[PDB]
């Protein structure tokens, strides 16, 4: 394809990935609100920190799309599942991070095929972070399934802070 | 009304307010990508910083909804408009902050009528921030209208940094 | 109503609120002695710390009553229940904080109707603290119900210190 | 008496003393509110600091009672006198601290007779503090009676702070 | 009412409140010149410091009026009374702070009825400061009435400094 | 004239000057509110700092009048002009500072003629500050008239802080 076709194909998968990140942000923050509500502080905090990673992803995809002359999507991909119990949160999140790694690997190939090394490197870096999220999710789901209440007793009442408050406008 | 009644009614205006915040996060960040693309750094920076204020809003609303036994919504209210020109960006955002304020004040009244001092207090606080945001967009909107390209020449190539990067999981 | 009228009516709800705080100080400290006796240190510590918040409440109420020309009551409202078991302690206290909040909100309305913005403000502030207290007791109540003895095993033998001792006269 | 009878007799006088302390706390704080209201800062502050000493007493008696297998009273002993003038505050407080020392000395003897050295040492220590309160009260009542207005002119407008605010829950 | 309507009505009570603050600045400073002339330093100092609080009030009101599209008034409400004797100074100022509070509370109600949460919040804040001022003047008024010249003898020749001088242009 | 006549003539021009300063304070603060509203921060800030200089003047005149046995006026001299545009603010302020220097020089002569060296030195010092204000005003009015929008583009969005907040009573 010519210069314009190669950017358009790339912009396509970038918006595809962006949509997945927009879903993850809403999905992982939804669970954080429950975890926090359940007073599982350490779980609540790390869930929020992973959501903020996905925020950075959505932000990085957007910027790349702009460099390519495209418009970054505002629609999330899929529906958000609410009211999940602690066990189901980690099983579903693990499944999602695995699916996302899978999808992103396929987008990375499209980038290579359109001869776009900068976008490909973006996907490589963000895939490595996705892997770290997947490991985390798998570990927690394991301790929950294999140890139940004894494990959660240690999480009960733990601190949920994610640090100093977000530098905002006001 | 009864207990469950009062709570339900307040959860409802909180979810409306929250849906409004979800929209503003996406609307504002879309403009930030544009402003960052045009290389108006300081404009891009402040836009992003107000979006992060709106994210905190959404969060505070979701936390109060959880306290009332409700489910925090995940759907934004309204459509995000893309491709806006710089002057339209500040004319639309002023209108939105003003509409939001008008709305929140209506929600606030419902909280007083439903006997919920804690939620009304949250609305009062967030409305003053919204006022800080409205003042900001009117001012910029104002400089662009009176000074046009002379003002922009001053913003062109300014730093776009919002400070240290996102404290996340990785 | 007239001046003396408005003041009298507000002094009245303040003395009711204050009597409610006197009860809670005694009720909560009684449970603290129990919790400290069973050697659930962290539970005993936080219980005592909330009682001290209730003491500050009583104080603030008495100071406002004095400002209005009234006499701060010295009688608690209701009877202190002793011998409660750990789960009853957190089920009863949640109910009390919730009832208190319901009450204070009623008192607040009287202050607005009597044109007393300063007293209404004091009620607003103390109601948010009461909400912090209600959230606390529901959480603990929640951990005990879901996790039972596994949770307690984690609290057994923890420090009971509330920090430095009482700054006093001697 | 046997082991149980000796603890019960001790618990009796301990609850007796506790009831006196619960009265003193309400009585001395009542006067503090007046002193503060009268803008006699140094008098107001020291009255509050002595009330907090009595709080510690009520707390120490309670803990000892628990160690003995008893239930710490929640009822104060006697009625609280309100609206006393500056002179009458110090004359009555002196009389009360003297009566309390007298009573406590008699409880101490009961402790010795029940062969309870730990409770006896508690009373000895708390009696020494009561003496310090009595001296203070006597001194102020003396300066008031012997010097009146000139003495109080120096107290007018003095600071009433008792230090940094009480470590609480919120 | 409509937009322009709600704003106009609030601008009106703000300009009344502001005119009241302009009066108090002049009234209070006039007394400060007197008190400074009689060499009651501490009295002169605090009077000036409350006037500066009233200046901040006028400022905050003018800033909110500007936010509503209005013009901040420049005329004080009422006449400044000169030559007052020390006791009249504190009897009149107590009455004024009390009248002001009564007024502001009325203005506040108008803001609620006009749906203006930000202006009502400003009134709420300034009314608590006015209460701090009212408490001050009653206390001093009180010391002068109970203690007369003995109190003044204590103030005579005290420092009149309000701290570092006015950060200005030169 | 005799001792009393010389103080009275001096007090006359001192109240005359004081009245001018009371006008300047209201006039310069009025413009500050507009400049701030226009988001011309550096202009807004310096206008406020010059108003505070005029406050010090009004304060110094008052104190001198008191030393002379007089009563310091509470009436401003003239009417305040509102709603001026940026250009007209600086042209009028320049004219006012020039007129004030002119008037004050004439009052200074009256002081010399009444043989009052202390009041004369006051006028000399305050005249030197007036000169600094006049220079400032002239410079800004020059840049506005000669360079317009390009100059103001640099002022747009600048900080308006005048430093740490005014040491007040509360
Ligand atoms: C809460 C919450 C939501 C709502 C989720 C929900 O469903 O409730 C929420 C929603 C979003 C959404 C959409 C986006 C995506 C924007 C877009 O691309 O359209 C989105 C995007 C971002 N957020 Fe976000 N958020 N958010 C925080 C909280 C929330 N945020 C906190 C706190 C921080 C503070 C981070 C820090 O200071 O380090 C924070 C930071 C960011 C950054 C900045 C990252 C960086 O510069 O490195 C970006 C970009
Ligand atoms: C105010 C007020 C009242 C109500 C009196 C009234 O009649 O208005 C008031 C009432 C009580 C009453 C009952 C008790 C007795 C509890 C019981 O044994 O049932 C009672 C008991 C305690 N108070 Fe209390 N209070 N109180 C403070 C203020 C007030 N307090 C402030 C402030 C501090 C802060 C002290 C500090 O941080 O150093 C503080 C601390 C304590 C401690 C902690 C001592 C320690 O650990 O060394 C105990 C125990
Ligand atoms: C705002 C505002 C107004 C209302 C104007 C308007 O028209 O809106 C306003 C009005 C007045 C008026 C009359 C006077 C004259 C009093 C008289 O002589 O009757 C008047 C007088 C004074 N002000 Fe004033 N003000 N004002 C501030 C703000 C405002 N002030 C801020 C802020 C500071 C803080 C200064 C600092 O901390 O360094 C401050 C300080 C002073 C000092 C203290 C100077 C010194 O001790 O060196 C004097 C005297
Ligand atoms: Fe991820
Ligand atoms: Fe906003
Ligand atoms: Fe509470
Ligand atoms: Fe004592
Ligand atoms: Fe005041
Ligand atoms: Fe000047």
């Amino acid at each position: 394809g010519n210069r314009e076709d190669r950017k358009a194909k790339v912009i396509e998968v970038l918006n595809k990935a962006r949509a997945m990140e927009l879903h993850a942000i809403h999905q992982y923050m939804n669970q954080h609100y429950s975890l926090d509500d359940m007073d599982y502080g350490e779980l609540a905090a790390n869930m929020k920190l992973i959501a903020i990673d996905e925020m950075r992803h959505a932000e990085n995809f957007a910027e790349r799309i702009k460099e390519l002359g495209g418009e970054p999507t505002t629609q999330k991909e899929g529906k958000v599942v609410t009211g999940q119990a602690v066990p189901v949160i980690y099983e579903s999140d693990a499944d999602q991070e695995d699916a996302t790694i899978e999808a992103y690997s396929q987008f990375l190939k499209v980038c290579k095929e359109q001869g776009d090394i900068v976008t490909a490197r973006l996907f490589e870096r963000i895939i490595e972070e996705e892997q770290a999220h997947l490991t985390y999710y798998e570990n927690i789901g394991s301790h929950i399934k294999n140890l139940g209440d004894t494990y959660l007793a240690k999480i009960a009442g733990t601190p949920s802070s994610t640090g100093t408050a977000s530098k905002g406008f006001v």
